[PDB]
DNA sequence: CATTAGA
DNA sequence: TCTAATG
């Protein structure tokens, strides 16, 4: 956690190296499990053969481990750092919509640049463009302040919509949260469960009611059951406009809405202990369901959800407030 | 690990 | 159809 810290953090740098740069997935996949176990590893490695011994770890890790240890750097590190390619893809790959794939391309070509990215807006599509757009607003946190106003108006045009539906925002927000990076907003309605084959238009009014107030702005995906766009508090009385945010918005079988909810309110910590959990207590969760556990090894039915509550009662926990699900 | 664009 | 990108 400390101990094996600059070991695993420098095979992290290496790993995902790979993977972008250079499409290595096996070293990429390597340095990982690598960096997986030293995290684990109870002692302070003092060199590449202390190492080694484990399992992941051969002799071209181990190489790195020495040379770090022995330098505080490594060469390959300090030559990638500079390399301008691989800054170059590291880069793009933070429009959103621009990947390792595309960002590798696009360098090819030679744009390694946010202005080559403009000039060159025809060889995007449209995420990537929206992306590009709001390059800057997307890059920033949202003040819970904020959060709360934009919870106010989903809420509002959902329910005018129609009464029937429940919508909840889930995330860091909901778990206290002070500024978080974009809305998730999960969503059901009573008429939509499991069987009772889809119901589009039920994700679909409600977005056009959205966009059609101006707080959606654009589309970023949609389809459905899952809308994925950019929204804006009204900006105001002059001076002062609001930053673009991110949203996606979820369409769920009303009888599978708490497993979810659960589950996209994290934290991930608090969700594997959660989860963890289910199992002594003789059960599995997951995004959906949470189903009783049978000898044979495994099994499945199941269990009726009404609320947050239920899955606890099922494990018999103790209720934890959003709040704290922390861990 | 699942849903959507796109070519 | 697959293969990318977001989560
Ligand atoms: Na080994
Ligand atoms: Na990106
Ligand atoms: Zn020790
Ligand atoms: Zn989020
Ligand atoms: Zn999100």
């Amino acid at each position: 956690e400390t101990l094996n810290g600059g070991i695993t953090d420098m095979l992290t740098e290496l790993a995902n190296f790979e993977k972008n740069v250079s499409q290595a997935i096996h070293k990429y996949n390597a340095y990982r499990k690598a960096a997986s176990v030293i995290a684990k590893y109870p002692h302070k490695i003092k060199s590449g053969a202390e190492a080694k011994k484990l399992p992941g770890v051969g002799t071209k890790i181990a190489e790195k481990i020495d040379e770090f240890l022995a330098t505080g750097k490594l060469r390959k590190l300090e030559k990638i750092r500079q390399d301008d390619t691989s800054s170059s893809i590291n880069f793009l790959t933070r429009v959103s919509g621009i990947g390792p794939s595309a960002a590798r391309k696009f360098v090819d070509e030679g744009i390694k640049t946010l202005e080559d990215l403009r000039k060159n807006e025809d060889k995007l599509n449209h995420h990537q463009r929206i992306g590009l757009k709001y390059f800057g607003d997307f890059e920033k946190r949202i003040p819970r302040e904020e959060m709360l106003q934009m919870q106010d108006i989903v809420l509002n045009e959902v329910k005018k919509v129609d009464s029937e539906y429940i919508a909840t925002v889930c995330g860091s927000f909901r778990r206290g949260a002070e500024s978080s990076g974009d809305m998730d907003v999960l969503l059901t309605h009573p008429s939509f469960t499991s069987e009772s084959t889809k119901q589009p238009k039920l994700l679909h009014q409600v977005v056009e009611q959205l966009q059609k107030v101006h707080f959606i702005t654009d589309t970023l995906s949609k389809g459905e059951t899952k809308f994925m766009g950019v929204c804006q508090l009204p900006s105001k009385n002059d001076e002062k406009e609001y930053p673009h945010r991110r949203i996606d918005i979820r369409l769920i079988p009303k009888d599978q809405y708490y497993c979810g909810v659960l589950y996209f309110t994290g934290s991930d910590i608090f969700n594997k202990n959660m989860r963890a959990h289910a199992l002594e207590k003789g059960f599995t969760i997951n995004e959906y369901t949470i189903r009783p556990l049978g000898v044979t090894g495994v099994a499945g039915e199941p269990l009726p959800v009404d609320s947050e509550k239920d899955i606890f009662d099922y494990i018999q926990w103790k209720y934890r407030e959003p709040k704290d699900r922390s861990e």
